[PDB]
């Protein structure tokens, strides 16, 4: 609870090891293997299944993107 002033912000992440493993292994290729997804889910303390359908969320997150940048809302 500290740094400059204002935040502007709302919905917070899960972890930054587990958004960053996320990003790191999709953005390295674009999946990991079963034993690399796992690595994640072990580090990230999920399920497998979770990275997996982590991925897909990412897939689904990332689209959020590249499409605010006008904002003519």
């Amino acid at each position: 609870m500290s740094h400059m002033l204002e935040g502007r912000k709302k919905r917070v992440p899960y972890t930054k090891v587990q958004l960053k493993e996320l990003e790191r292994e999709y953005a390295t290729n674009k999946f990991i293997t079963k034993d690399k997804r796992r690595r994640i889910s072990a580090t990230t303390n999920l399920s497998e299944r979770q990275v997996t359908i982590w991925f897909q969320n990412r897939r689904v997150k990332e689209k959020k993107v590249i499409n605010k940048l006008k904002t003519t809302s």
